[PDB]
């Protein structure tokens, strides 16, 4: 569920 800011934002399944 998690989402990193990048480009495209890396959401983990967390």
């Amino acid at each position: 569920g998690k989402c990193l800011f990048s480009n495209p934002p890396i959401c983990f399944p967390n």
